[PDB]
Protein backbone atom coordinates (compact mmCIF):
# COMPACT_ATOMS: atom_id res chain seq x y z
CA UNK A 1 0.00 0.00 0.00
CA UNK A 2 0.92 3.69 -0.32
CA UNK A 3 1.79 5.95 2.63
CA UNK A 4 -0.40 8.72 1.11
CA UNK A 5 -3.51 6.52 1.09
CA UNK A 6 -5.05 4.89 4.18
CA UNK A 7 -7.10 1.98 2.90
CA UNK A 8 -7.55 -0.44 5.78
CA UNK A 9 -10.66 -0.80 7.96
CA UNK A 10 -10.42 0.54 11.47
CA UNK A 11 -8.91 3.65 12.97
CA UNK A 12 -7.76 6.33 10.49
CA UNK A 13 -7.25 9.30 12.84
CA UNK A 14 -7.87 10.15 16.49
CA UNK A 15 -11.55 10.84 15.77
CA UNK A 16 -12.13 8.81 12.62
CA UNK A 17 -12.66 5.14 11.76
CA UNK A 18 -13.41 3.29 8.54
CA UNK A 19 -16.27 0.78 8.82
CA UNK A 20 -16.99 -2.00 6.37
CA UNK A 21 -15.39 -2.45 2.99
CA UNK A 22 -12.83 0.15 1.92
CA UNK A 23 -14.34 0.14 -1.55
CA UNK A 24 -17.76 1.28 -0.22
CA UNK A 25 -16.85 2.63 3.21
CA UNK A 26 -18.87 4.12 6.04
CA UNK A 27 -16.92 6.63 8.13
CA UNK A 28 -17.39 6.88 11.87
CA UNK A 29 -16.69 10.21 13.61
CA UNK A 30 -16.24 10.35 17.38
CA UNK A 31 -17.92 13.63 18.43
CA UNK A 32 -17.48 13.28 22.18
CA UNK A 33 -17.43 10.80 25.02
CA UNK A 34 -21.05 9.82 24.23
CA UNK A 35 -21.74 11.05 20.69
CA UNK A 36 -20.90 9.78 17.20
CA UNK A 37 -21.66 10.48 13.55
CA UNK A 38 -21.62 8.44 10.36
CA UNK A 39 -20.57 9.71 6.92
CA UNK A 40 -21.57 7.98 3.61
CA UNK A 41 -24.46 5.52 3.37
CA UNK A 42 -22.91 2.46 1.59
CA UNK A 43 -24.66 -0.49 -0.07
CA UNK A 44 -27.52 -2.43 1.52
CA UNK A 45 -25.88 -5.86 1.47
CA UNK A 46 -23.16 -4.53 3.81
CA UNK A 47 -25.65 -3.89 6.63
CA UNK A 48 -24.47 -6.64 8.98
CA UNK A 49 -20.79 -6.05 8.24
CA UNK A 50 -21.00 -2.31 8.91
CA UNK A 51 -23.14 -3.00 12.00
CA UNK A 52 -20.64 -5.50 13.41
CA UNK A 53 -17.82 -3.02 12.83
CA UNK A 54 -19.79 -0.15 14.35
CA UNK A 55 -20.52 -2.08 17.55
CA UNK A 56 -16.81 -2.65 18.14
CA UNK A 57 -16.32 1.10 18.57
CA UNK A 58 -19.76 2.21 19.82
CA UNK A 59 -20.99 0.32 22.88
CA UNK A 60 -24.36 2.12 22.89
CA UNK A 61 -25.70 2.72 19.34
CA UNK A 62 -28.24 5.25 20.62
CA UNK A 63 -25.14 7.51 20.80
CA UNK A 64 -24.97 7.67 16.98
CA UNK A 65 -26.65 11.03 16.42
CA UNK A 66 -25.93 12.07 12.81
CA UNK A 67 -25.57 10.36 9.45
CA UNK A 68 -24.24 12.53 6.61
CA UNK A 69 -25.07 11.64 3.00
CA UNK A 70 -23.27 13.01 -0.06
CA UNK A 71 -25.73 11.93 -2.78
CA UNK A 72 -28.63 9.70 -3.81
CA UNK A 73 -26.76 7.00 -5.73
CA UNK A 74 -27.54 3.45 -4.66
CA UNK A 75 -24.01 2.88 -3.30
CA UNK A 76 -24.15 5.97 -1.06
CA UNK A 77 -27.45 5.48 0.75
CA UNK A 78 -28.25 1.74 0.58
CA UNK A 79 -27.67 1.15 4.30
CA UNK A 80 -30.11 3.77 5.58
CA UNK A 81 -33.38 1.73 5.68
CA UNK A 82 -31.58 -1.23 7.25
CA UNK A 83 -29.45 0.43 9.91
CA UNK A 84 -31.53 3.48 10.86
CA UNK A 85 -34.01 1.30 12.81
CA UNK A 86 -31.00 0.17 14.88
CA UNK A 87 -29.94 3.80 15.52
CA UNK A 88 -32.89 5.30 17.43
CA UNK A 89 -31.38 8.78 17.88
CA UNK A 90 -29.82 9.26 14.44
CA UNK A 91 -30.65 12.17 12.15
CA UNK A 92 -29.91 11.69 8.44
CA UNK A 93 -28.44 14.92 7.03
CA UNK A 94 -28.84 15.21 3.27
CA UNK A 95 -29.38 17.83 0.60
CA UNK A 96 -32.88 18.89 -0.44
CA UNK A 97 -32.61 17.05 -3.75
CA UNK A 98 -31.21 13.93 -2.09
CA UNK A 99 -34.19 13.85 0.28
CA UNK A 100 -36.55 14.21 -2.70
CA UNK A 101 -35.06 11.07 -4.25
CA UNK A 102 -36.16 9.09 -1.19
CA UNK A 103 -39.76 10.26 -1.77
CA UNK A 104 -39.73 9.32 -5.47
CA UNK A 105 -41.22 5.87 -5.99
CA UNK A 106 -39.30 5.41 -9.26
CA UNK A 107 -35.99 6.56 -7.76
CA UNK A 108 -36.29 4.27 -4.73
CA UNK A 109 -37.07 1.38 -7.11
CA UNK A 110 -33.75 1.89 -8.93
CA UNK A 111 -31.79 2.10 -5.67
CA UNK A 112 -33.40 -1.07 -4.35
CA UNK A 113 -32.94 -3.05 -7.58
CA UNK A 114 -29.24 -2.19 -7.92
CA UNK A 115 -28.63 -3.03 -4.26
CA UNK A 116 -30.58 -6.27 -4.52
CA UNK A 117 -28.23 -7.34 -7.35
CA UNK A 118 -25.33 -7.34 -4.85
CA UNK A 119 -26.92 -9.74 -2.37
CA UNK A 120 -25.13 -13.05 -2.07
CA UNK A 121 -27.69 -15.85 -2.36
CA UNK A 122 -27.21 -16.74 1.33
CA UNK A 123 -28.07 -13.43 2.98
CA UNK A 124 -31.35 -11.79 3.93
CA UNK A 125 -31.49 -8.09 4.74
CA UNK A 126 -32.69 -6.77 8.11
CA UNK A 127 -36.15 -5.35 8.58
CA UNK A 128 -36.26 -1.96 6.87
CA UNK A 129 -38.15 1.21 7.55
CA UNK A 130 -39.79 2.90 4.59
CA UNK A 131 -37.58 5.16 2.47
CA UNK A 132 -40.04 8.02 2.97
CA UNK A 133 -39.91 7.40 6.75
CA UNK A 134 -36.18 7.94 7.24
CA UNK A 135 -35.33 10.44 10.03
CA UNK A 136 -33.96 13.06 7.64
CA UNK A 137 -33.18 16.75 8.02
CA UNK A 138 -32.53 18.57 4.77
CA UNK A 139 -29.34 20.64 4.76
CA UNK A 140 -28.62 23.61 2.50
CA UNK A 141 -25.59 24.81 0.53
CA UNK A 142 -23.22 26.59 2.90
CA UNK A 143 -24.94 25.44 6.10
CA UNK A 144 -22.69 24.75 9.07
CA UNK A 145 -23.32 21.37 10.72
CA UNK A 146 -22.53 21.81 14.42
CA UNK A 147 -22.05 18.11 15.11
CA UNK A 148 -20.04 18.46 18.33
CA UNK A 149 -17.64 20.67 20.31
CA UNK A 150 -14.71 19.79 18.03
CA UNK A 151 -16.64 18.88 14.86
CA UNK A 152 -18.00 21.66 12.66
CA UNK A 153 -18.57 20.70 9.00
CA UNK A 154 -19.78 22.94 6.20
CA UNK A 155 -22.15 21.68 3.49
CA UNK A 156 -20.89 22.58 0.01
CA UNK A 157 -22.97 22.00 -3.11
CA UNK A 158 -21.00 19.97 -5.63
CA UNK A 159 -23.38 19.07 -8.47
CA UNK A 160 -22.27 17.41 -11.71
CA UNK A 161 -21.49 13.84 -10.73
CA UNK A 162 -25.21 13.83 -9.89
CA UNK A 163 -27.66 16.69 -9.68
CA UNK A 164 -27.98 16.46 -5.86
CA UNK A 165 -24.36 15.90 -4.81
CA UNK A 166 -22.87 17.75 -1.81
CA UNK A 167 -19.57 17.51 0.08
CA UNK A 168 -18.78 18.12 3.75
CA UNK A 169 -15.76 20.20 4.79
CA UNK A 170 -14.16 20.05 8.25
CA UNK A 171 -11.99 23.15 8.21
CA UNK A 172 -10.46 22.49 11.65
CA UNK A 173 -8.98 19.29 10.21
CA UNK A 174 -8.65 20.48 6.57
CA UNK A 175 -10.68 17.35 5.83
CA UNK A 176 -13.07 17.06 2.88
CA UNK A 177 -15.61 14.25 2.53
CA UNK A 178 -15.95 14.66 -1.24
CA UNK A 179 -18.14 11.69 -2.25
CA UNK A 180 -17.80 11.05 -6.01
CA UNK A 181 -17.34 14.71 -7.04
CA UNK A 182 -13.67 14.19 -7.93
CA UNK A 183 -14.31 10.82 -9.59
CA UNK A 184 -12.92 7.39 -8.80
CA UNK A 185 -9.37 7.30 -7.44
CA UNK A 186 -7.24 4.89 -9.51
CA UNK A 187 -5.38 2.80 -6.94
CA UNK A 188 -2.90 1.26 -9.38
CA UNK A 189 -1.92 4.53 -11.12
CA UNK A 190 -2.60 7.22 -8.48
CA UNK A 191 -4.83 9.48 -10.64
CA UNK A 192 -8.51 10.41 -10.70
CA UNK A 193 -10.90 8.76 -13.15
CA UNK A 194 -13.81 11.14 -13.91
CA UNK A 195 -17.39 10.20 -12.93
CA UNK A 196 -19.51 12.71 -14.87
CA UNK A 197 -23.00 11.22 -14.81
CA UNK A 198 -25.18 14.33 -14.84
CA UNK A 199 -23.62 17.59 -16.05
CA UNK A 200 -20.04 18.26 -17.20
CA UNK A 201 -20.18 22.04 -16.71
CA UNK A 202 -21.45 21.63 -13.15
CA UNK A 203 -18.84 18.95 -12.42
CA UNK A 204 -15.98 21.20 -13.56
CA UNK A 205 -17.41 24.28 -11.80
CA UNK A 206 -17.74 22.33 -8.54
CA UNK A 207 -14.07 21.30 -8.77
CA UNK A 208 -13.05 24.92 -9.40
CA UNK A 209 -14.89 25.95 -6.24
CA UNK A 210 -13.38 23.11 -4.19
CA UNK A 211 -9.85 24.15 -5.19
CA UNK A 212 -10.51 27.46 -3.48
CA UNK A 213 -10.89 25.77 -0.06
CA UNK A 214 -7.97 26.21 2.34
CA UNK A 215 -5.33 23.58 1.54
CA UNK A 216 -6.61 20.09 2.29
CA UNK A 217 -4.81 17.69 4.61
CA UNK A 218 -7.25 14.77 4.26
CA UNK A 219 -9.41 14.01 1.23
CA UNK A 220 -12.02 11.27 1.66
CA UNK A 221 -13.97 10.26 -1.47
CA UNK A 222 -16.90 7.87 -1.67
CA UNK A 223 -14.64 4.92 -2.46
CA UNK A 224 -11.18 3.69 -1.61
CA UNK A 225 -10.18 5.20 1.74
CA UNK A 226 -8.45 8.39 2.92
CA UNK A 227 -5.94 10.38 0.83
CA UNK A 228 -3.34 12.64 2.46
CA UNK A 229 -0.14 14.51 1.64
CA UNK A 230 0.00 15.86 -1.90
CA UNK A 231 -2.99 13.71 -2.93
CA UNK A 232 -5.26 15.72 -0.64
CA UNK A 233 -3.67 19.10 -1.37
CA UNK A 234 -3.80 18.62 -5.17
CA UNK A 235 -6.92 16.43 -5.43
CA UNK A 236 -9.56 18.89 -6.67
CA UNK A 237 -7.16 20.38 -9.24
CA UNK A 238 -5.99 16.92 -10.36
CA UNK A 239 -9.60 15.75 -10.75
CA UNK A 240 -10.33 18.79 -12.90
CA UNK A 241 -7.24 18.09 -15.03
CA UNK A 242 -8.23 14.44 -15.52
CA UNK A 243 -11.73 15.41 -16.63
CA UNK A 244 -10.33 17.69 -19.34
CA UNK A 245 -7.94 14.92 -20.37
CA UNK A 246 -10.89 12.59 -20.96
CA UNK A 247 -12.69 15.35 -22.91
CA UNK A 248 -9.69 15.79 -25.22
CA UNK A 249 -9.42 12.03 -25.62
CA UNK A 250 -13.11 11.82 -26.49
CA UNK A 251 -12.75 14.71 -28.94
CA UNK A 252 -9.68 13.06 -30.48
CA UNK A 253 -11.36 9.73 -31.15
CA UNK A 254 -14.62 11.24 -32.38
CA UNK A 255 -12.54 13.31 -34.82
CA UNK A 256 -11.39 9.96 -36.21
CA UNK A 257 -14.98 8.93 -36.91
CA UNK A 258 -15.20 6.70 -33.83
CA UNK A 259 -18.52 5.96 -32.19
CA UNK A 260 -18.94 6.54 -28.48
CA UNK A 261 -19.03 2.76 -28.03
CA UNK A 262 -15.31 2.44 -28.83
CA UNK A 263 -14.01 4.69 -26.07
CA UNK A 264 -16.79 3.25 -23.88
CA UNK A 265 -15.36 -0.26 -24.27
CA UNK A 266 -11.79 0.95 -23.76
CA UNK A 267 -12.76 2.83 -20.58
CA UNK A 268 -14.70 -0.18 -19.28
CA UNK A 269 -11.65 -2.32 -20.10
CA UNK A 270 -9.18 -0.01 -18.34
CA UNK A 271 -11.35 1.11 -15.40
CA UNK A 272 -14.15 -1.38 -14.62
CA UNK A 273 -12.03 -3.78 -12.56
CA UNK A 274 -11.95 -1.55 -9.48
CA UNK A 275 -15.71 -1.38 -8.84
CA UNK A 276 -16.77 -4.82 -10.08
CA UNK A 277 -17.57 -6.05 -6.55
CA UNK A 278 -20.11 -3.27 -5.84
CA UNK A 279 -21.13 -2.17 -9.36
CA UNK A 280 -23.34 -4.89 -10.87
CA UNK A 281 -22.55 -6.27 -14.33
CA UNK A 282 -23.39 -4.02 -17.28
CA UNK A 283 -23.70 -0.87 -15.16
CA UNK A 284 -20.05 0.17 -15.42
CA UNK A 285 -19.95 -0.04 -19.22
CA UNK A 286 -23.33 1.69 -19.39
CA UNK A 287 -22.06 4.34 -16.98
CA UNK A 288 -19.02 4.97 -19.16
CA UNK A 289 -21.36 5.34 -22.14
CA UNK A 290 -23.57 7.79 -20.24
CA UNK A 291 -20.55 9.87 -19.24
CA UNK A 292 -19.19 10.02 -22.80
CA UNK A 293 -22.63 11.02 -24.08
CA UNK A 294 -22.67 13.85 -21.53
CA UNK A 295 -19.13 14.98 -22.43
CA UNK A 296 -19.86 14.72 -26.16
CA UNK A 297 -23.01 16.85 -25.90
CA UNK A 298 -21.39 19.64 -23.86
CA UNK A 299 -18.41 19.81 -26.22
O1 LIG B 1 -21.47 4.17 -12.66
C1 LIG B 1 -21.18 4.36 -11.49
N1 LIG B 1 -22.08 4.67 -10.53
C2 LIG B 1 -23.46 4.97 -10.68
C3 LIG B 1 -24.36 4.68 -9.67
C4 LIG B 1 -25.69 5.04 -9.80
C5 LIG B 1 -26.13 5.68 -10.95
C6 LIG B 1 -25.23 5.97 -11.98
C7 LIG B 1 -25.68 6.64 -13.21
C8 LIG B 1 -26.66 7.60 -13.39
C9 LIG B 1 -26.64 7.88 -14.76
N2 LIG B 1 -25.73 7.15 -15.39
N3 LIG B 1 -25.15 6.39 -14.42
C10 LIG B 1 -23.90 5.61 -11.84
C11 LIG B 1 -19.76 4.24 -11.03
C12 LIG B 1 -18.80 3.71 -11.88
C13 LIG B 1 -17.50 3.49 -11.44
C14 LIG B 1 -17.13 3.80 -10.14
C15 LIG B 1 -18.07 4.36 -9.26
C16 LIG B 1 -18.08 4.83 -7.93
N4 LIG B 1 -19.26 5.31 -7.59
N5 LIG B 1 -20.06 5.16 -8.69
C17 LIG B 1 -19.38 4.59 -9.72
FE1 LIG C 1 -22.13 8.28 -7.32
FE1 LIG D 1 -20.24 5.92 -5.84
Amino acid sequence: SHMLRLSAPGQLDDDLCLLGDVQVPVFLLRLGEASWALVEGGISRDAELVWADLCRWVADPSQVHYWLITHKHYDHCGLLPYLCPRLPNVQVLASERTCQAWKSESAVRVVERLNRQLLRAEQRLPEACAWDALPVRAVADGEWLELGPRHRLQVIEAHGHSDDHVVFYDVRRRRLFCGDALGEFDEAEGVWRPLVFDDMEAYLESLERLQRLPTLLQLIPGHGGLLRGRLAADGAESAYTECLRLCRRLLWRQSMGESLDELSEELHRAWGGQSVDFLPGELHLGSMRRMLEILSRQA
